[PDB]
């Protein structure tokens, strides 16, 4: 079996029946975790392992960026600072905020690996201008080159345990006003302006860049749908005139932004033809079983290859090992003494 296009979640700690025929359907290609899908370590270990068991094929991930977004923060997991900090740090020390940066990256990745988890969908590529209060923290700095460095440090860390990474929210959410949780978002820069700065990140990244997921932002001057479902920003820009060939995600449709493109059927079925390799239906496994059954029909050869690149690489130490690693720990004492 190979992966579908559908990212989704599960009921509970525990897998169900309904969860079994929904991860066995043609479609399903993923499942992302959130906070109501932990209880401890060796709960979580066993739903993953569950999960893999169903759909040997699939892949697991989760938000973990820190500071505020970051569903495990108990029984071991390391509670992670705003990426923000790291900014701050780099305004007194660039080569101290770059090692720091990549430690980060290092206790993520290896503390998921240990639970069974391919990817964490990081870094935040926004940049930190102040308009955004959903973003607020998360973002790195102001400066596309500061977010870039610093990004790509990160990712260094994450690809020393053999995780992947996913940059966020493209073309850039750090300039609209509104949160595309509940509403939908406008940015009415030129289409120069916004390549000049907020993509900057992911062209000078390269190879260190695995994925992206577009943001739910109308972006006027360039295109009157949703980066997600907008052509333009994901196949005339992205793939075009970046040459990325990393897998695409889309946000959770489910948000009220990603409504301007429909039903949910009809809002995957735009997000997969603009140019999305995945997308996310979050919060509502039922409807996205309605999504699985009724996704049109499309050539998915070219997407299959890039999410199959996103599950991680090689094995992952088991917590009983990981504890007494000494990169583990200096990553630690490191993360403690530098914030
Ligand atoms: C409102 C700003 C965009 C935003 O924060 N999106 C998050 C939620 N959607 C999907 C995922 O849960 C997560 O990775 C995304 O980053």
């Amino acid at each position: 079996t190979t992966p579908g296009p559908v990212m989704l979640d599960v009921v509970g700690t525990t897998l169900s029946r309904d969860d079994a025929r929904r991860l066995a359907h043609p479609n399903t290609g993923g499942v992302i975790l959130f906070a109501r899908h932990f209880q401890n370590r060796a709960q979580l270990t066993a739903l993953t392992d569950s999960i893999r068991a169903v759909r040997e094929d699939i892949l697991i991930a989760v938000d973990h960026e820190g500071g505020r977004v970051q569903r495990f923060r108990t029984d071991g997991f390391t509670v992670l600072p705003a990426m923000r900090r790291l900014g701050e740090l780099w305004d007194r020390d660039v080569l101290l905020a770059t090692k720091v940066a990549t430690a980060v990256g290092y206790i993520l990745a290896a503390e998921l690996r240990a639970c069974g988890i391919d990817m964490s969908f990081t870094p935040v590529l926004d940049l930190d201008y102040g308009h955004s209060k959903v973003i607020g923290d998360r973002a790195f700095h102001r400066d596309p080159r500061v977010v870039t460095l610093l990004a790509k440090s990160l990712n260094h860390g994450l690809s020393l345990a053999g995780m992947a990474n996913c940059g966020k929210h493209f073309p850039g959410h750090g300039f609209a006003e509104a949160d595309s949780h509940v509403a939908l978002p406008t940015d009415d820069r030129t289409l120069d302006a916004i390549l000049e700065q907020d993509v900057a990140p992911y062209d000078w990244l390269g190879l260190s860049l695995a994925a992206v997921i577009p943001a739910h932002v109308i972006y006027t001057q360039v295109d009157k749908r949703p980066a997600g479902f907008s052509r333009v920003w994901l196949q005339d820009i992205l793939r075009g005139k970046l040459g990325f060939t990393g897998a695409i995600f889309s946000d959770d449709l489910s948000m009220e932004a990603a409504r301007e493109g429909g039903t949910l059927t009809q809002a995957a079925d735009a997000a997969l033809a603009a140019g999305c390799d995945m997308v996310l239906v979050c919060n509502q496994p039922d409807a996205a079983e309605v999504v699985l059954n009724g996704l049109k029909a499309r050539a998915s050869a070219e997407s299959v290859r890039r999410i199959k690149r996103m599950r991680a690489r090689g094995k992952a130490l088991k917590w009983d090992k990981l504890i007494a690693q000494p990169e583990y720990l200096q990553a630690q004492a490191l993360l403690s003494s530098a914030l």
